[PDB]
């Protein structure tokens, strides 16, 4: 009263695991072979009946494509998102991921060819472009690889200016769109320390501030003689301002 | 004889012989005041050989006197002191201002011959004339090391990003009736960078006619092109010649 090995079903292999004798009421499920998927709603199993007789079963496996190809730009739409049965002719549709945008000129759909291969995918979903980085007063924005989603940009300040803020920004996905990670930094003028006053001399047209390359010219009072260069200059190595040298001196 | 011998001795005077030893009648000999002495005007300074081998009568005619007034750069002598040589002790000479100096009213332009036959110490009665205010230089500076009086000097320079055109210095010279700066104020032109470079498959945003120190040019890539590099470049002006900070960006298709 024990059934032998289940019948032979084309493109399917019964899950014995790993018996030989199956007691009555024993339900054996068949699994479709590679490149085959069970046709929905069809009998895929048998059962040991009275008389050591297995129930009846017939071909339930049709040729089908592998689960659609995973793409970075687009995700599958329902119900394809949970389907496994893709008989030749099956057409699936994708929906742009975040943050990508649809390309009007192309189909977000794929077709299951006769060779069980999904049709070549195009760029139906492209990277969303980030806002124009803008401009940094007395600074520069380095765009090494565009400004689209995932892009990075670095910042720098021209000579004589110190950078205040982030040195870079990434085009990350922000809510409903792609947004720069960090805001534009600031390039603030580097100022030299107050020029030195000298004994018996003055500074001609003294100023409030002194930035890179600006200068101060001294003048000895009446009766005194200048010893040294008349002027010094604000040098700005290295994000800190410093006078070129020492002020002249006035000998009476 | 009919002939005289050596003329008589005169204090502070030495007769111009010479080196004659005999003098025929009518011969006239003049005496010459010794050092520190000058002949008193309207006074007989010579003798003649009279009959009887006798020299005419002569009396002291030399008075002590200071030398010719001191030479000054500020002032010169007025008339008639200008041509005078007779400066008895206690004599006062007046000076007038030279070009280009001016009078210091509170100061005496007069000098006096002291007992030791020297000139009274002079004072600054003739001051140096001032020069007009140098003024200013647009985008430049004027270095005035030692005032703006007669003989003064000033130099010129341009601010970062500008180039001096003209004189580099100016002297306060005497011009006709006063003192005037030898050279006019130079000009501080503006260094322009060479026209920015055009880039393949890209454009320059809001291109300008001229770019000066620090001015920036923004680049933009055409449709379907990718930017690889800096977004903008600026004009750097080392060193009286302008040059772009770096290379423009690439617009990769």
């Amino acid at each position: 009263q024990d059934c032998g090995l289940p019948p032979d079903v084309p493109n399917a292999q019964p899950a014995l695991e790993g018996r030989t004798s199956f007691p009555e009421d024993t339900v054996i499920t068949y699994k479709c072979e590679e490149s085959f998927v069970k046709i929905p709603g069809e009998k895929d199993s048998v059962i040991c009946l009275k008389g050591s007789q297995w129930s009846d079963i017939e071909e339930f496996c049709n040729r089908s494509c592998e689960v659609p190809t995973r793409l970075n730009s687009a995700s599958l739409k329902q119900p394809y998102i949970t389907q496994n049965y893709f008989p030749v002719g099956t057409v699936v549709e994708y929906e742009c991921r975040p943050g990508y945008r649809r390309e009007p000129s192309l189909s977000p759909k794929l077709t299951c060819l006769q060779n069980l291969k999904w049709s070549t995918a195009v760029e139906f979903c492209k990277k969303k472009s980030c806002p124009n980085p803008g401009e940094i007063r007395n600074g520069q924005i380095d765009v090494p690889g565009g400004i689209l989603f995932g892009a990075t940009i670095s910042f720098s300040c021209n000579t004589g200016y110190k950078l205040f803020g982030s040195t870079s920004s990434f085009c990350l996905i922000s809510g409903s769109s792609v947004q720069w990670s960090d805001p534009l930094p600031e390039c603030r003028e580097i100022y030299c320390p107050a020029p030195p006053q000298i004994d018996n001399g003055i500074i001609q047209g003294e100023r409030d501030h002194y930035g890179y390359r600006q200068s101060v010219t001294y003048a000895c009072n009446k009766g005194f003689t200048m010893i040294g260069e008349h002027s010094i200059y604000c040098t700005v190595n290295n994000d800190e301002g410093e006078w070129s040298g020492p002020p002249p001196e006035c000998r009476g």
